[PDB]
């Protein structure tokens, strides 16, 4: 028997047999199902991604909750419902590792870049989960957002790399009025370090703009806007072609950041079109 | 979709094509079976086919791969042994209907970059000495069963720490198909069907007994526990000209961090010149 299933409501369901069933049952009425996976505590970034789901015709909305240990409840919840969002996923550890961490994903040479420097084991608990989901829910279409922009593309590699039938959205950021991309981070941010974590994103945007005068003037305008910001320890600042291998000498690519205010790392990115 | 002509074998080699086609069938009602094998077919191989083909309804895809992941080595990808044409004949007379043939190019266009990391079983066993082996072999058994979205997919008891190592795939990343294991099919004399059998000459032919008569040998040795079932096809593979062990072990079925119960594997690896061969068997404890 197909679990319970009310259209217009939001269910949760916690185990993941049942999503499993429930989704199924969905995709044969002729629904497409969409999946934004989160680790809960939502904000307007994560809303962007509902939005993106939610307009696709025909869209059922999966919303998954789930902290990964490898890698309010009731508050996120009620923001997916004033989304119209109808179906969340919310399942232990346990029901994700019943047979605790046994087999995994092991990303490529990617992960042990950039992020991967202070977190070398970090996207292979982030693609082993995303696997898992996807296998769990099989969407039509899974919902990432770029500010996470390497996580973005080592799931596009996931999804090259096995073959998997899933069309990946990447979603813009979402800022605040100044800039800083959203983050559940930046409230630990005293007044002095809220001000100068705005050198991430106006570091990015001048890069952007300077770019006409192509990638070393686009490298040291932002250097420049991160050199004037005090308490701002940059990690690193890099660009690098739309899939994060070498720069090519023009057309697209990425321009990455991230630094260390007091104890709280940032991270940003940027389109960067040279010349 | 390209074209699929039923009660006739349709051989594909684009991922995308057998991808489209199968996941077509699947829309009209037909169950899709997958039986992922390396080629080089014999009766073993026949037997899950067989097994594919009683399902009710089923379209049976048989793929065929030479997967250079799980080699290591030393010539063995080099070595492995290539039969196109008479797999595809043998298909064609079993009534599949769809073979899976794609290029090294299909398959790994970039190369090896993410890949599956089996747990701690693959360092085990055969992967004691090919201790990255078994992670090539789940990635590419995740690629097929990504690409062609199987109902059911069928191994062989013969490799049976593969088969354990594809159901903990299947297990812990969530995948929806069914793994269905099929029983040893076995010459007359015992010896397992493997296309490394055609590498022994006909001394070694005969002395290859010992690792079925080991086995069976243990097997009902075992009412008297399992030192008696060890002890009883070590005697055997002891007797035996030209065999050289590699192991003899009894664990639990999973083959996992559990001691042995009632119910056991016994696994053997034996070498017989530079031919290894593997087998094992049920085996129950006491009473
Ligand atoms: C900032 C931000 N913008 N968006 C679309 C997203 S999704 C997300 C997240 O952590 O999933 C963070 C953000
Ligand atoms: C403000 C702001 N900061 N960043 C990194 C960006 S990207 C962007 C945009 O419109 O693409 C606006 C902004
Ligand atoms: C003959 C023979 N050798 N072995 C290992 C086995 S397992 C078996 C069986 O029928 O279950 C038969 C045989």
């Amino acid at each position: 028997a197909i679990p319970a299933f009310h259209p217009g409501e939001l269910n949760v369901y916690s185990a993941p047999g049942d999503v499993a069933d429930v989704s199924r049952a969905l995709r044969l009425t002729g629904r497409r199902v969409m999946l934004v996976p989160t680790m809960g505590a939502l904000h307007e970034g994560h809303l962007a991604l509902v939005r993106a789901a939610k307009r696709v015709p025909g869209s059922v909305v999966v919303v998954s909750i789930f902290v990964n240990p490898m890698q309010t409840p009731d508050d996120d919840l009620a923001q997916l419902r004033a989304e119209g969002v109808e179906i969340a996923f919310t399942p232990t550890t346990a029901a994700m590792y019943p047979d605790g961490l046994r087999t995994t994903v092991q990303p490529g040479p990617l992960a042990a870049e950039l992020e991967g420097g202070p977190r070398p084991t970090h996207f292979a608990g982030v693609l082993t989960v995303v696997l898992k989901l996807l296998q769990i829910v099989r969407p039509d279409r899974v919902f990432f957002g770029e500010k996470d922009y390497q996580q973005l593309v080592l799931i596009r590699q996931l999804v090259a790399d096995f073959n998997l039938d899933v069309a990946v959205v990447g979603v813009p950021t979402v800022r605040e009025a100044d800039g800083l991309a959203m983050s559940s981070r930046n409230r630990y941010l005293d007044p002095a370090q809220r001000a100068a974590a705005v050198a991430l994103s106006a570091a990015l945007t001048a890069a952007a703009h300077a770019a006409t005068a192509g990638a070393q003037a686009a490298l040291d305008a932002a250097r420049a806007v991160l050199d004037a910001a005090p308490g701002v320890a940059v990690d690193y600042l890099e660009l690098r072609d739309i899939g994060l291998g070498p720069m090519p000498l023009n057309g697209s690519g990425r321009l990455l950041v991230a630094a260390r205010l007091g104890t709280t790392r940032l991270l940003d990115n940027i389109a960067i079109e040279i010349g």
